[PDB]
Formats: C-alpha cells, sequence, structure tokens
C-alpha cells in the first residue's frame, strides 16, 4: 500500500486534451491517490499504489501520444 | 455487412481528434473508414464491429460522447 510517483511526457494542446487524461485517471480514485497536469510542461503526474503498466496503458488507451514515463 | 455509426463528441482541438483517431485506426482494417469534423463535433466510423464495442473504445479517450447513432 505504498504511494509511487509516475511521471508521463503526454501531448497535450488543449484543456480537453488534459481533461480527458484527467477524467481517465480519476476513475481510478481511490487508487489514484492524485493526479496533477501541466499543459506548459505536457507532463502528467499520477500518485497510486497501482503498478506502472497499469497506469501506462490507461493513458496510452487515451489515444494520446506517450513519449516517456517513470516512477520517481 | 458494414455498419455506420457517428458519435457527437466534444474535442476541442486537432489533439482531441487525432486521439480518437488513433484509438479507432488501431481497430484497421475492420474499422475500414474513420471521419472526423472539429466543426461539427462528430465521429464517423464505417464497420463491421458492434456498436458497443466502438463506444467503449471511444468512450476510453475521455473525451465526452454526447450521442451515438448508426445511420
Ligand atoms: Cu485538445
Amino acid at each position: 500500500a505504498e504511494i509511487k510517483h509516475y511521471q508521463f511526457n503526454v501531448v497535450m494542446t488543449c484543456s480537453g486534451c488534459s481533461g480527458a487524461v484527467n477524467k481517465v485517471l480519476t476513475k481510478l480514485e481511490p487508487d489514484v491517490s492524485k493526479i496533477d497536469i501541466s499543459l506548459e510542461k505536457q507532463l502528467v503526474d499520477v500518485y497510486t499504489t497501482l503498478p506502472y503498466d497499469f497506469i501506462l496503458e490507461k493513458i496510452k488507451k487515451t489515444g494520446k501520444e506517450v513519449r516517456s514515463g517513470k516512477q520517481l
């Protein structure tokens, strides 16, 4: 039950782009604790007890381009 | 038997529409044509696959789907 911190570089070009990604991840609450998105930096930060590959696949299935991901 | 489905999807930029297009292209060639209009907020899908399967693929983008119908 450790909360891990994953960070993704995701191509998002409007508030709708970011809102869509936030929607799909927020649906995983309470297993997702917090989502931060920065349009400036094209970053998605996910704080969660879920595995990295699970989170990555939920983002990829949005159709948004994921340029990188990592665990912090 | 090729069905024509049409969805009203809230899409605000080419990144929104490109995402919808991307999830649909993963189903080629069973999805044989995809036409998306930002101006009209419309996604037209021509496919042999079931309506609900297509709808669920589109709902996974996280975009709002206002309605869908088979033409
Ligand atoms: Cu967008």
